[PDB]
């Protein structure tokens, strides 16, 4: 295999805690050689196959054999990989700016240009996965991190590669995963996934983004499902009211369940609000702001 | 008709007896009789959004169908109290532990010792489904023992935060439960009803002759794959002592078309279940079920 058989705190200072999911716990780490920083993501071992705690050692590997093949400004990148008896652990590259809309959140004022721009990032970052044929599966508010933010302008990183996953053509994929409010209608109704469900979760993002409110988001979990598989959703005047027909336009082509019919990475880094193709769309652009007051209530 | 009351006035609480991702039970005393029970504490989920806790609305629906069933097979609501954060279900206290943690002790088992705790679940689960309640999450942790310590222990259905109440003409998808147990509908997301249950019942059954799982892969994606194809078999190395009948009953809970699978009422009448004849009893009593490989998954 690839996996270092040692103790990863021979190597590494370990600190203190970053975060935690479901079977990983990440932590920042020193390593010992080169006084670098990076973090530590402790991905506890399923034990055994009927076992609804940890994570399979097949399932790890598919993760870091991602990880290894992508290096682009927007994406995390893997530093070592360490193992014990119990845990598989990623040393990553530490990102240390915290979540873009807790910084947004934080933000007095910001325009549509302004926030074009961070969606352009994301973009590019999910561009360079979708070349390389990889599905992120999770994209969603919580792995949208920030390098500084500390800086006027942050950088984005996108991590969490938890249920990336390789597209190969003629070679069905189907599973159910991900955090309900930004699935797209193929992976609620159990259907042939692909590169496309990256371009749905991009749409609700921005959705989200640029309003405060969410598409899809009902009272219960069976609402919203309900509402996703409808495509039901509508641009609330209380939230859109100051919002772009151009981003209205960029969302609407997003959010489409025919997976043939939704904008593609390269269709979306082309879209005229992300990539005006003159002064005037610019200037709308500019001119349009995004609703910081309903965004902050909801996520505060 | 939650008491808006501190339950800690009128209990006393004690130990922790378990713990899920949105709920902590507690052992408890009520002052007034000292009469022992379990509080299980359920956070209440606090935004629309937000993954953590329980919508009130799905607590209120739960109490709602847990103060309609009286049937020794189901737990047993006796109390419901509410605070700033947690809603508090005082419920029916069951000391015996899970059915398989017992099973996986117990010396030797034949089919009739089986059918005897597989019937005690179809009782409770045909009381459900009578006032049109389906279970929804019905799974070995699922499965309680009241008492542990008798030749024969008394089964409980508990966990109710699934459960939905099926509406005549009205239309039910969801997705949840655990992949292992879950029915074809399900992982699919087609209308759901009283079938569900049934699937989850053959899974039991599966499980508990044979110590293996029917169609548990190497991965949650190859599981799904498994359950939406019906794609599993009854391997010799598992399946060698199983009898015929008991293979039937399963092959006829394990069926994709909903309308095909048997019914609680069918599940209660199978032969396996409920013998026709002296020679179908002789075979039930003489089929001895190998604890080894059931051990061997759930120690
Ligand atoms: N490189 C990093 N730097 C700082 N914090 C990180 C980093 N990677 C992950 N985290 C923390 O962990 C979370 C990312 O999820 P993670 O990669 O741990 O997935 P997981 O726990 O394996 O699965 P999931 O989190 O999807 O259930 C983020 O919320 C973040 O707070
Ligand atoms: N009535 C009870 N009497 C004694 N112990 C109980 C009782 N109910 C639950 N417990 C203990 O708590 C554990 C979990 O209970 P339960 O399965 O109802 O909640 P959960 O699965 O943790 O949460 P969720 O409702 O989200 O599934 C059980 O395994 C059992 O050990
Ligand atoms: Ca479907």
């Amino acid at each position: 295999e690839t996996f270092k058989q040692q103790k990863v705190e021979d190597f590494y200072d370990i600190g203190e805690e970053l975060g935690s999911g479901q079977f990983a716990i990440v932590k920042k780490c020193r390593e010992k050689s080169t006084g670098l920083e990076y973090a530590a993501k402790f991905i506890k071992k399923r034990q055994s196959r009927a076992s609804r705690r940890g994570v399979c050692r097949e399932e790890i590997e598919r993760e870091v054999s991602i990880l290894r093949q992508v290096l682009h400004p927007n994406i995390i990148t893997l530093h070592d990989v360490y193992e014990n008896r119990t845990d598989v652990v990623l040393i990553l590259e530490l990102v240390s700016g915290g979540e873009l809309f807790d910084f947004l959140a934080q933000k007095e004022s910001l325009s549509e240009e302004e926030a074009t721009s961070f969606i352009k990032q994301i973009l590019d970052g999910v561009n360079y996965l979708h070349t390389k044929k990889i599905a992120h599966f999770d994209l969603k508010p919580e792995n949208i991190m920030l390098l500084d933010k500390n800086i006027p302008i942050p950088h984005i990183k996108l991590i969490d590669f938890g249920l990336a996953h390789e597209i190969e053509d003629g070679v069905e994929f189907k599973n159910i995963f991900g955090t309900p409010e930004f699935v797209a209608p193929e992976i609620v109704n159990y259907e042939p996934l692909g590169l496309e469900a990256d371009m749905w979760s991009i749409g609700v993002i921005t959705y989200i983004l640029l309003s405060g409110a969410s598409p899809f988001l009902g009272d219960t979990k069976q609402e919203t499902l309900a509402n996703i598989t409808a495509v039901s959703y509508d641009f609330d005047e209380e939230f859109f009211s100051q919002t772009s027909e151009l981003a209205k336009d960029f969302i609407r082509k997003l959010l489409v369940k025919e997976t043939r019919k939704r904008l593609t990475i390269q269709e979306a880094l082309r879209h005229p609000w992300i990539t005006p193709v003159d002064t005037q769309q610019a200037m709308v652009r500019r001119e349009s702001v995004v609703n910081l007051e309903n965004f902050k209530k909801q996520y505060v």
